[PDB]
């Protein structure tokens, strides 16, 4: 299995590697229908989403998904610094596949 | 695909968003029957409500409920501040759509 | 919807307010069969109870008396001032129906 | 109701109570099968188990498991002081019945 | 039932104990399909993974992956102190059966 963020990214295709070494600036949920979904933002104005759960989601990931909301709002939180992020970029605000956190 | 809480309130009727850039001042949580739900207030006066799950209420929203009340919950112990709620006005209190936090 | 603790209790029979404006001084919690149930106490003695899930609750209230004791375990290692309780008064100790937490 | 985990533990074969006031020394949790349980341990050496859920569990147990290894879990991190335990002397370590926490 | 994790993780074929006294370095979670795992390191490069759910698990031990997840990723928010790893060593990275914190 993968090792790092980057190499599981790599594994995906419309992925890429945001590097953001910094807290999380803002942290938004909805649980509107159609629109239950996470966004967060950093201050120099990267935004992200969680995605909404739907068609292109595998049953294995409904469960991740969930986690990583949880995720997003404990590091918000708790000031914790993320170190990257994978995402989709076919996706606007580009679309969290994974997270890492150090220092 | 909404980029913030603002936009995300947009997208639905009988909504606006509150400015209160302030942490939450009392959270109340019920389990009473029919009452199954969450009221916050901040020092304002300003009163919301997650209201209690009902058939206004699609399946994806239910998940999203039960979250919302735990993310005001940790959001009330840990003094953070509230940015934003995009409420639905056709309620009293006003029912909570989204939040978003920052500083 | 209520406004407030006072309110939603009003609502119910065999309930009363018990104001606190203390941080909880004990915390039990049981998975003895037939007494899966939390039970808190304040300085003073009071004590109150978490009641076991059983045939007097409709299905709804299921995942609030988890949410319950979740939020109890929470307020007590966090010690947050509890304000209120809404409890029945037909139990021993008293049954929780809802808190409010208020600095 | 009992009222305290004393008199909840005398309701049952095969209990004791150990009164330990102090916080848990390690925390132990595996995820090994036939093996998903949680063993604590106390800085006096005494050694107590979450067990396996097993056919001598009612269904009402379940959930009760569960959030008992999520109690131990954060109490630990917390350097919450654990007053007592209620266990089963029938197993070996101690199979944890109750738990209470006082200052 | 086991003492400890050393005698734990002994039950098992293909295992070994890591003693690494340290928290937890970075925290890596992933929703992507087929990656649903979450990666940790420690300073000294040490690399271990939560495996994916898959056909070598039993049913029972599906919560206490999700669980073992939650545990990390705790860990690592509160510098807690990881004394041990029960790991499964025909994986790369090891995969983690079990862990113990103390200190």
């Amino acid at each position: 299995t993968p090792q790092n963020i980057t190499d599981l990214c790599a594994e995906y295709h419309n992925t890429q590697i945001h590097t953001l070494n910094d807290k999380i600036f803002s942290y938004t949920e909805s649980l509107a229908g159609k629109r239950e979904m996470a966004i967060i933002t950093f201050k120099n104005g990267a935004t992200f989403q969680v995605e909404v759960p739907g068609s292109q989601h595998i049953d294995s990931q409904k469960k991740a998904i969930e986690r990583m909301k949880d995720t997003l709002r404990i590091a918000y939180l708790t000031e914790a610094k993320v170190e990257k992020l994978c995402v989709w970029n076919n996706k606007t605000p580009h679309a969290i596949a994974a997270i890492s956190m150090a220092n």
